[PDB]
C-alpha cells in the first residue's frame, strides 16, 4: 500500500539522479579513453 | 492519468537498468584509474 503517487515521484527523483551519475561517469571514461589514445 | 501502477513499474525497470549501467561504468573507471596509477 505504499502510495504510488509518492513511490513514482520518489523513483523519478532517483532516476534523474542516476541519469546524472551516468552522465558524469561517461565524461570520466571519455577523459580516460582519450588518455589512452 | 497515465496509470501510476504502470508508470512506477516502468520507472523501476528503468532505474534497475540504470543502476546497472552505473555499475559497468564504475568498473570501466576503475580499470582506467588503475592504468594511471
Amino acid at each position: 500500500d505504499p502510495d504510488l503517487e509518492i513511490r513514482a515521484a520518489f523513483l523519478e527523483k532517483e532516476n534523474t539522479a542516476l541519469r546524472t551519475e551516468v552522465a558524469e561517469l561517461r565524461k570520466e571514461v571519455g577523459r580516460c579513453k582519450n588518455i589512452v589514445s
